[PDB]
């Protein structure tokens, strides 16, 4: 949408440099996304040390370790009149540093909830849009009636739907387009990885920083 | 069956380099892996580092290693176009750290159980298939009769039935043809080194990621 | 479908002689239960001494007290001959006592699951038996949106569309029919009590008890 460069960090490059105690890798990252202005600098499961140091607790230590930290010292002297935008991404969030999340640095969080009938039409979609698909099958009712599904559990409908057809195809030979049967058995094994628990978990999280109460009704003077 | 090469790393070779500091060694295991194509890479007893962290708790870390994570950025980074296969073997899955198994990377998890009686008649016959067999020596029968037994128990029946043919056969000197009795005899000491509890905690594993539920009777309107 | 009377003991009533220590009234219940054969004993909630007591450890006893075992003892003493039948219900089985599920007293255990899509269509009509339902409202599809909801869910969103229609017949005074709206509306308020861990936990009891490996392939000599 802003016609920016893109720049992706999986948790294994974070933590390969936790491991290693190599820590200069950190300093060419942020190099490299302030020099292809316009950029987006995008961190994915930022809570990847936490986790392997243990998380809440772990060891006598707290949340502060030495890797985010290199985060935090080039975020701190990074310029605001460049357009690069670092974006970071967790499903842990109550493991998270909380000197990460101080103003000024990522103060802004915005929670990414389970797809809603009009998204999960697209994960449909964009799984099928490579395969022949069938004009009866109608991946509007299908996404209707998965509500608590995530974006995973649709994908596995998909590629297990593709299977069966591949499948099919394949033991026929001894037909080239996916039917209506192939979605409707593999809809039979549909998990569900994300339980209630974890929207609960997540949403006290959420209305733990939006504090909306208090100055609801405010009249001025005049 | 896919006529493709077969490379094995085995727990020492995954645990030496963990305790050596010493973590270029998966880069050539990688790099031989790929250019050998067709081939499949083999991970035998995955869970070894795990076990020597001490496993699901073990210290105040999660589960979450420096060798696995190796593991996970050589396979984030393969071609898919490939015929390289990675295939993980383990004993214990509740330890296995979770994100090996994120779907992309190890997402098809399979349960490989005990021999039922047509594969133990396999187990018993690929044992005695350089030994004289007697005609009356029935496998059939002997199969049969071990129900809840592993490959390994089988292994030690026809091991000892062997020694016991051979020690006869050495002091019977002062008959080259292993025998019924021999047979018989070495079933006495026939071990079970799978309990009961083991097989009920692979499958509280196995269905926690099947969940056959709710979608089980669907029916399309037209 | 018995044609067999019916006898229920509701929580309150078992956990009043607990507290009491007043153990004379299973004597009269076991008493009339038997004597209008053909009956049928149902016990609700049997956990609930349990759950008074801790559940699974509480204090340093075990799961053993002195109100389930007068109703083993009156269960033990009760002819076989006669008609009378007891049912127990229950929530917790992790918690109940294992002597009440010896052979011979409540060796048969069965699983109540969540209502299906033909099951829930029944709670729906059921709760709407006795209110003006308009044709448009299709129970079928509302009974195929909900999946993993709970009888008590489905009742709770009747009762809600019902307080709608109430509401808005009252103050439009100042229409004696159920619209279609009123149960979309309602609908957004949609509850579901039983999370997916509970139901997990629920198989890892059925399975726990009933273990159909082994012997599943049989063949008869002659
Ligand atoms: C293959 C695919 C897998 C996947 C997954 C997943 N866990 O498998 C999760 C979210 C989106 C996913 N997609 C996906 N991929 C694409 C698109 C798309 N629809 C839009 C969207 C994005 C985020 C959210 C909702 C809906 N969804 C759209 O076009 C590009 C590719
Ligand atoms: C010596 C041998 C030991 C062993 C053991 C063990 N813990 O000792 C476990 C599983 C298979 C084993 N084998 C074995 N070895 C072989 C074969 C074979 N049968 C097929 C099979 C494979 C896996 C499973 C079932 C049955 N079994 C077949 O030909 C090659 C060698
Ligand atoms: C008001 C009512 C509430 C309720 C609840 C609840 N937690 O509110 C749970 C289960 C059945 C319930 N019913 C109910 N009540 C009735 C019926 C019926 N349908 C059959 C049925 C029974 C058990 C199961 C499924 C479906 N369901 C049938 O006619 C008699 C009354």
């Amino acid at each position: 949408e802003c016609q920016a460069n893109f720049i992706s960090i999986k948790g294994p490059e974070l933590l390969t440099m936790w491991f290693g105690e190599s820590e200069a890798n950190v300093r060419e990252i942020f190099d490299k996304a302030r020099q292809a202005a316009p950029c987006v600098l995008f961190f994915d499961e930022l809570d990847s040390i936490a986790k392997a140091r243990g998380g809440n607790i772990g060891d006598g230590g707290g949340a502060a370790d030495r890797v985010i930290n290199q985060i935090l010292t080039e975020m701190d002297g990074m310029s605001t009149k460049k357009n690069v935008f670092i974006i970071g991404a967790t499903n842990r969030p109550d493991i998270i540093d909380p000197a990460i999340l101080r103003p000024g640095r990522l103060d802004q969080l915005i929670y990414i909830p389970l797809p809603d009938e009009k998204s999960r039409v697209a994960i449909l979609k964009a799984n099928l849009r490579k395969s022949p698909v069938a004009k009866d099958v109608d991946l509007e009712f299908l996404a209707k009636m998965t509500n608590g599904f995530s974006g995973a559990d649709l994908t596995e409908i998909c590629q297990r739907a593709c299977k069966l057809a591949i499948r099919e195809s394949i033991e026929s030979e001894i037909v080239p387009e996916i039917r209506r049967d192939h979605f409707e058995e593999a809809m039979r094994f549909a998990r569900r990885s994300v339980s209630d628990n974890d929207i609960r978990k997540y949403e006290m999280f959420a209305q733990t920083l939006q504090q909306s109460r208090g100055f609801g009704s405010f009249r001025f003077p005049s």
